[PDB]
């Protein structure tokens, strides 16, 4: 089910990220296997998405993480994250790991992220994030 | 009692931030007039406070924002935040900016920022989106 | 959007439905684009998934549609259904057409059915009361 | 306590029931005594409720059965019915129990049904899915 | 449907308050018509119910009036009662007047009090409080 | 913590509270230290606080405890209470007790009272109520 759901998440990255370089969703599930939130990364809601803020290096001064949306989106909701997992389609930056952790999120599904030493900083902070803080890791 | 508001605030940020240098504390307060979630700066919940994980530079590997954190805390505790009012005792970043509209937070309260130049760009992203997604500003 | 998520239900239908002859699902989306609950059509949780009990006929004997699971799904969690629309991959047949419009569903979003003249009636029967109850009917 | 709320059931259908023959009930009680949900027979909510369409054999065209209303009722208000007891005034028929168990309701508390050899399959059906999925039945 | 829901009221005074003397019940009913929060006299719960606490004038020491219990345990519940009506087959005494207007009520169904010169001064500030807060009273 | 809670009370009633006199507020604040609910002294919502209302003894007939309203705020709000503990700057009179006892509050924390011997009887109503029903009491 894991799998199914991570298949699901590819999916809603590819039908409604509007990035032209790098789709990336997030689906926060619960113990009774609910969607409780979907985060995609995207500019914010009603932000008019013209073609040169989604150029780099543009992008970045507008653009949100998938699994930061996932939160947010949530407290917009009103939707208990608390005791959820957090499957994913990119492990997560250092920042999201932070508000993966606020949020009450248990358990983070990816995939294992390739070997990249730009990001091993990044990588090495939210796992240690991570296991002190109970959040299980789990690569498929 | 918007200014009642911005008073507990500051009052939260001295109590409950272990920050030594800036304290940070933001409300983010309903149509009723009930308080939907608080925000503080500091470390994810768990984390070991650690004299060297609090000093700079090494705690902003670590630090939440206090008004991402309010967002994060609400999508835990699974509260609305859609229609509020963030009351906070400092402007927001261009990131917690993101995700105040991501989170359905429809206005910002907060005192005018003192003139420093090396915030400007930044100041001046927040302003972009928070006036095209409809965001407004009250400075007490 | 609207034909987006009709995608993802088909999907869902092929990755969860255990059916050998007949996947379905349904999506109950709101207002702010967000799900609010999940069906596709299976035996009750728990109930010991055998060969014989998903031949033909037995499986009538313990199948739940797809939307009617949806609703179901949606008491369980204690989602609010009032004013959102279920995008399905089958038009609902006369039972869950009911419980659509109990639920507070205001709109369903399907393929138009191939002609089937043993399902006129209850076509008819659906269409009578969505009509009459002010549920909208919307072909892709 | 439950023979109190069964008498209440049975109060409620002879109140609210516009069926000129049978009128059903049930109600759906927490586990702090609070009551989550009522259901009653009836046509959909707005239907216009003709003396024609409430006739037999019509009638079982737009009829729905007061378990199956109760449950559509809390997913329309957003009433979490996940443990939870119904008390209804007749033992589920095949369809209505299958969606007791999708709703996460964990017990059936009602007054033993009367020998009736047309009902002895859908009644075994019944009792077979509740056995096996965990949900107690209790006959006053 | 108002006079229903009071006879319910008057049934759930009878079936479940202790009181020797005088059984009160409410029913607070949201605008879909839904039992949002039942109330009725009694000792707090938990509370060892002796035949000594139940006299008078010792029970006035631990008795909760109803329509303040269908308040306090809507609290409990986490059941939202603002823009409900309070059906309650006696009119409310000051202090209830002062926690219905508190908890968002915006109306009272009961029947006309009996002429009570002792009760004319309570009446007349409950009757004050709701003309000036914009709560209706209906008298069935 | 719980000390902070409480300096954020008493900075709650001097900013909010009207009472010429006696300023008093309570906060219900749950398992994860998120403050659920705020009360303080006053009239009811949208009632016209005049001078001569305020006024003793003439204040009495309209005025709301703090603790009382912490919790018909709750109600109002939809906020659930149960498993909660209120912190308080003044020790609850015999009313708001049963009040705390029937909104699932399970712990008061606040200052000792000073001796007051007319006040001796109610404190011992209280504490009775309390012990019994497993709502501890703690004193900073
Ligand atoms: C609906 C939805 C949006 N989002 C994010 C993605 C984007 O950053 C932002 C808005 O999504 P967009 O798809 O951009 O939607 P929009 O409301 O901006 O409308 P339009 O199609 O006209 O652009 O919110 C989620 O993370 N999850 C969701 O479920
Ligand atoms: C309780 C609470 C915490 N937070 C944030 C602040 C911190 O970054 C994090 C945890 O707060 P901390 O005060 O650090 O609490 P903790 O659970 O880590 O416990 P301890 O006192 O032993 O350290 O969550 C909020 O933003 N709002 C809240 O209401
Ligand atoms: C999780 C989930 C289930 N359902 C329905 C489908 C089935 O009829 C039933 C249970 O789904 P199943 O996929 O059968 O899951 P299960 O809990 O029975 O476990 P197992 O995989 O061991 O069989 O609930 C929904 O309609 N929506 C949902 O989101
Ligand atoms: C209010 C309510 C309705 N229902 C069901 C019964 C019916 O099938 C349907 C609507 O109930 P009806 O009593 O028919 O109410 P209505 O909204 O159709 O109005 P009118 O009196 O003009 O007919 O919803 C419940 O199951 N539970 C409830 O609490
Ligand atoms: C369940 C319930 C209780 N109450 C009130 C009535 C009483 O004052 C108190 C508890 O109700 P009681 O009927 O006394 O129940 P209890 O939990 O004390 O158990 P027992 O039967 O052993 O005495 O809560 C409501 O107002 N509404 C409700 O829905
Ligand atoms: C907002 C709020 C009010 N209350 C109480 C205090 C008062 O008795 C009542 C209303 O509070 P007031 O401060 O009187 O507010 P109001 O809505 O009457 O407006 P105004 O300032 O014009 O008078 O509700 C709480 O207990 N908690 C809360 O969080
Ligand atoms: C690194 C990272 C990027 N993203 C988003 C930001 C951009 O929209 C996109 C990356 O764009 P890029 O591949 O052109 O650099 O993916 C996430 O959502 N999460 C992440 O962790
Ligand atoms: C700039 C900024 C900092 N902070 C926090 C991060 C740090 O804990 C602290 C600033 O530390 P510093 O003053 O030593 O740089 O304030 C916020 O909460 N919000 C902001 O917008
Ligand atoms: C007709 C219909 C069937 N179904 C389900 C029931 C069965 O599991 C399957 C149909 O099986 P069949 O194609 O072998 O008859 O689809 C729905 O979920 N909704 C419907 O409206
Ligand atoms: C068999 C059954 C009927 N009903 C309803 C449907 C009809 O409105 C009524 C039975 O009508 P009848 O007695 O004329 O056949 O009771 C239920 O609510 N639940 C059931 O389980
Ligand atoms: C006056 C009043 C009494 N009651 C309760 C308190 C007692 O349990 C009972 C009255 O008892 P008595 O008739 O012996 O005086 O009714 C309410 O619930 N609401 C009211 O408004
Ligand atoms: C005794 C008591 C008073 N109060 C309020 C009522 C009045 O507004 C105020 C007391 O006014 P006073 O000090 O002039 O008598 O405090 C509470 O909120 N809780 C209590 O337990
Ligand atoms: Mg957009
Ligand atoms: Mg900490
Ligand atoms: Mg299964
Ligand atoms: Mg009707
Ligand atoms: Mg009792
Ligand atoms: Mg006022
Ligand atoms: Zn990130
Ligand atoms: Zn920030
Ligand atoms: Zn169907
Ligand atoms: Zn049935
Ligand atoms: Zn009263
Ligand atoms: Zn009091």
């Amino acid at each position: 089910k894991a799998e199914k759901f991570y298949s699901l998440a590819c999916y809603h990255a590819q039908l409604f990220s509007k990035d032209p370089n790098t789709k990336v969703a997030a689906l926060v599930i619960d113990n009774n296997n609910n969607i409780a939130s979907v985060g995609y990364n995207g500019l914010p809601r009603g932000f008019e998405e013209t073609s040169d803020r989604w150029e780099k290096p543009m992008k970045y001064n507008y653009v949100v993480h998938a699994q930061a949306n996932a939160i947010a989106t949530a407290a917009r909701n009103g939707v208990r994250l608390d005791g959820c997992s957090i499957i994913t389609t990119l492990f997560p930056c250092k920042e999201c790991s932070k508000l993966i952790i606020q949020s009450g999120i248990r358990k983070v599904i990816t995939s294992k992220p390739c070997k990249d030493s730009s990001w091993l900083e990044s990588f090495s902070f939210s796992n240690e994030m991570f296991d002190e803080c109970g959040i299980e890791v789990e690569y498929l």
